[PDB]
């Protein structure tokens, strides 16, 4: 039985895509951007979304084994990591973090996919 | 019991990995590009490919639960998106797309994967 | 029931991420760079230490369904292909490999990820 969180965004009307998806007890988390000026606040507000995304999946942070984060200036790693560690510290899933030429949009410095399990 | 999908070519030779694989109710696709011209013509061909090794391992699009897309140009996301969901537009896996500087041939614009359940 | 595994290296430390986790009878592995001066020695050295982890969460290379491998310089694709052959020619995991900007050090040529069941 398979269920889905939407969040009713212009982009996911235009792509066909949602937010997180649960069949059994697995939980994808769709590629995920923040909102605000710089990475730090950015990679705060796309693990907000994550959570928002997963708490309609009946998942929580606690169960995400995998994140997976672009980057479009690695030399910043440090920044994203920090607000990473402040959610993960316990937890610990596993990552990976890579640069990529651009995101979705030119503002946009940062983004986050999540693997969740139960 | 672990089922897998070749597709004879030399590049799976070369590089030993399936076109996809099935153990339980997972079936996870490879990185697929797609023949054709242009970003549309090779998203939909991408797309078929997927759909034809989801098949070869007793699976459909409907069973997709993530699509990660990598496109050479993603301000042409819109051209990609639209084929994304016309393949996608009732089922609604979650989606990433990111822009990479190249993909493993220079005329290869658009490389898709995808997670299935079941 | 969840199992993690830690390098105790500084990296996991900063970002709150470990090597390795186990539920159910999925492994999922962090993203792998490996020591070495050129694309081949840091492939294998890589997909080593994702050996390391897996044996640690109970699991080996035959159980790997999936590989995802970031290189910078894709015209390279060759020495990377040879060596994940070399792991993985009976076995035959999906995998993918795109170009990317940058890892997180300008000496890493390659980093590897992998997913693996049971």
């Amino acid at each position: 039985s398979r269920t889905m969180v939407s969040s009713g965004s212009e982009f996911e009307s235009a792509v066909g895509y949602s937010r997180a998806v649960r069949i059994g007890p697995l939980v994808v988390v769709a590629g995920t951007t923040g909102s605000g000026d710089d990475i730090a606040a950015q990679t705060r507000d796309a693990l907000r979304r994550i959570e928002i995304a997963l708490g309609q999946a009946g998942a929580t942070l606690a169960d995400v084994v995998r994140t997976r984060i672009y980057v479009t200036d690695i030399s910043r790693w440090r920044e994203v990591g920090e607000v990473h560690a402040q959610a993960f510290g316990k937890i610990r899933p596993v990552t990976s973090m890579v640069e990529v030429t651009a995101l979705i949009a030119p503002g946009l410095l940062v983004e986050i996919e999540a693997d969740a399990y139960v």
